[PDB]
């Protein structure tokens, strides 16, 4: 199962990990990606998580998106996992660099709770423009189910774990 994870709260887990590394070695039911409404995976998590499947998440995407159109920003759709975990939820968060209202960011961290248990990273942080302060926030106050965050850089995992209320 999940390991050396710092407890947040009753629910919410926080490790500094590469969350393909995470992913690889837990093999857990869900993993989060952090999509966009085209799911075109090219850069960020989204980037690094499709690099892992050779590809055939982006292969997967295409078709889905050719049938069913974009999703919202806010939305998800679960797709598979391919190599990393058994189900890939990609989810939307509002990218605050493509102007994106930050509001949306509690209903991309509802999808969640569609989950018993989940490896994700902060929705809307890093290339997505948003502070992954707020966005921790907004996971500890919006997802119930179990959640283990993997945060990538170091440096910020500790200003996150240090500023945590």
């Amino acid at each position: 199962s999940f390991s050396g994870y710092l407890k947040l709260t009753d629910n919410v887990y926080i490790k500094n990990a590469d969350i393909v590394e995470e992913a690889k070695k837990v093999k857990p039911t869900v993993v989060v990606n952090a999509a966009n409404v085209y799911l075109k995976h090219g850069g960020g998590v989204a980037g690094a998580l499709n690099k892992a499947t050779n590809n055939a998440m982006q292969v997967e995407s295409d078709d889905y998106i050719a049938t069913n159109g974009p999703l919202k920003v806010g939305g998800s759709c679960v797709l598979s996992g391919h190599n990393l975990a058994k189900h890939c939820l990609h989810v939307v968060g509002p990218n605050v660099n493509k102007g994106e209202d930050i509001q949306l960011l509690k209903s991309a961290y509802e999808n969640f709770n569609q989950h018993e248990v989940l490896l994700a990273p902060l929705l809307s942080a890093g290339i997505f423009g948003a502070d992954p302060i707020h966005s921790l926030r907004v996971c500890v106050d919006t997802v119930r189910t179990n959640v283990y965050l993997a945060v990538f850089d170091k440096n910020l995992y500790d200003k996150l774990v240090s500023s945590f209320l």
